[PDB]
């Protein structure tokens, strides 16, 4: 089974039908005033583990969700995730406890700019990655700080394949818990904003931390992904959207796509490329887990964009 | 009494501890990524009617609201009202639908981005501003779009003496009925960015726009404001705040300034000095209308940050 760790939330989330880069101004006092209207608000099934595990389910693949929610909300999330099929053996739901709830104000560039109430994800400690059984590739996504450092620790002690995948996390990390970091895991995860932040924080450059992991992954929105190694650099190209609605949950979207390819054997190129067709599926709809092709429609998708079948 | 027409809404306000300025990274395909613990969602009283308002109410003014509320949820803003003395004559609530309600991401260079969900918002349009009575001063501010631009054509048409705020409602307008709203207007208020897209939209300069209102005002955040009117430019200097909490409704809280000044006859630097001060108070505490100085703290600080007492004249004020 593949171990997703990271944090199970509700989302609301607003997207501008724009780009706040057109709504800049540099010269003025204030840089930056927009109001947009939208239209009632959606509570969606989110957060990072639910994301990813959503994607990766999706392909087929046993997707095993490690992460607290709260008693008092939770009920909603648990039923979803029976009806999906997703287990519930690493889900711990704490009584008296509110889920974490995103409140996420983007645009269509994936600018998402985010109002974090962490609620549960606050204990997401209590749950041990070095508990769970039969693992063959993990990651560790935003979540608790200390839960992140001790699921990075138990997964590395024990040998088991990992994606660190810091994202919204990175500012509870300082530079000697990011480097330890890096140099635990197996591969790393990170869009193009939090790679230069990684870079800056740890001190290191691209090259440095490829030197430090299988894979340095990193994802560019509408321009596809790298994937870099100590010894050369895949690039991988976006697939066309059928439509641009929502890029939130793109890049976990991603990271499930990418998680099928390693576990199923697949080459980089190869698992870069599925991981590009999920985040191109994703984005065609509102919220992280609207989108909903079946494994037909993937395989189908992954011969149109590319002109080949995966293996 | 001083009509009020503007949003009157339920805030959601997130503030990021931070200048966003200090994050925009313009070489990479994502320009900005934040995430910032926040506390238990609160909803605190807003919209630019209501802020606007509060404001003018502190400093003993009488301030008529007209704009819409949703019945399911407009209760908790109709008892604030009755408890500050706040006027309802204006106030239109609508049956089986919510209130206004924006989503709110402050930094602290008094930069916002909102995601605004109208509800009974979209039917400002329902109360006419040419009919409110014995209305000697008005402001028209961001609201549904038609109400904006009937507001305007109905003060206009009555002859009662308006300010002009088209702020967050600014991407409704396009360039014709932005220059009509202009000449009818009697003043424009807006912050510096507003006023750049006002010139850009309009295809007017500062200078062509000054010419069509007794004063153009623009705020500058903490660097203060300027007034442009027939005789001169007041440079208006900022107050120091006490403390920088929440930028949000800094603009409205000046507004309720302007207007008590204008209505009371006072110069131009005077009644720009009142909304400057109006804008430090609100500063220091979270939410467009928490802070409540008594009137004796307005006139006392402004004394200590202006060297005077904020006075009119019975001459220049206003009637009916
Ligand atoms: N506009 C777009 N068109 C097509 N695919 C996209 C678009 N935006 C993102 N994707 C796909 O999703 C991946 C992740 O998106 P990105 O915005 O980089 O991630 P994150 O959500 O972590 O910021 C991209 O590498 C790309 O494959
Ligand atoms: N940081 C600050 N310190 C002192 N006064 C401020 C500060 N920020 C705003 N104000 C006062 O509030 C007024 C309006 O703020 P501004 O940010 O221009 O408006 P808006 O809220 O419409 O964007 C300013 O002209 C100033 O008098
Ligand atoms: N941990 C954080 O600070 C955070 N911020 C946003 N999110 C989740 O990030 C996902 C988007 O990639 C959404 O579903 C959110 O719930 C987070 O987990
Ligand atoms: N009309 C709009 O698009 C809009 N956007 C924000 N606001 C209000 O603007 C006030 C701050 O000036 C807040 O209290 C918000 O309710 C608005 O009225
Ligand atoms: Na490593
Ligand atoms: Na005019």
């Amino acid at each position: 089974a593949t171990l997703i760790c990271g944090s199970i939330a509700y989302d609301n989330i607003m997207t501008f039908e724009g780009r706040f880069r057109e709504h800049i101004l540099p010269d003025q006092v204030h840089l930056i005033n927009l109001s947009f209207l939208v239209p009632t608000m959606r509570r969606e099934f989110g957060g990072c583990a639910g994301n990813i595990a959503y994607a990766l389910n999706l392909l087929g693949g046993d997707a095993r969700m490690m992460g607290t929610l709260g008693a008092v909300d939770a009920q909603p999330y648990l039923d979803r995730m029976d009806a999906l099929g997703l287990s519930r053996e690493y889900v711990r739901v704490l009584p008296d406890t509110y889920s974490a709830q995103a409140m996420i104000t983007t645009d269509l560039d994936n600018n998402q700019i985010t109002a974090f109430h962490p609620g549960a994800m606050m204990q997401s400690h209590v749950n041990h990655a070095g508990e769970a059984k039969d693992i063959k590739l993990a990651i560790v996504g935003p979540d608790g700080f200390q839960g992140m450092v001790q699921h990075t620790e138990e997964l590395a002690q024990a040998g088991v394949p990992f994606i660190f995948d810091p994202g919204q996390g990175l500012p509870l990390f300082d530079g000697a818990t990011l480097r330890r970091s890096i140099e635990l895991a197996t591969y790393i995860a990170v869009n193009d904003y939090e790679a230069k932040l990684v870079c800056d924080k740890t001190g290191w450059s691209e090259d440095e931390i490829a030197s430090r992991v299988q894979a340095l992954i990193i994802t560019r929105g509408e321009h596809g992904a790298t994937i870099r190694h100590r010894d050369g650099t895949e690039q991988i190209p976006a697939v066309r959207a059928e439509r641009v609605i929502d890029p939130t949950g793109c890049g976990d979207a991603f990271r499930g796509g990418l998680l099928y390819g390693i576990e199923h054997g697949f080459d980089w190129a190869t698992a870069g490329r599925l991981a590009s067709l999920m985040g191109a599926l994703k984005i065609a709809h509102q919220g992280p887990q609207t989108y909903a092709p079946t494994r037909a429609e993937i395989d189908a998708r992954f011969e149109t964009a590319f002109g080949y079948r995966p293996k």
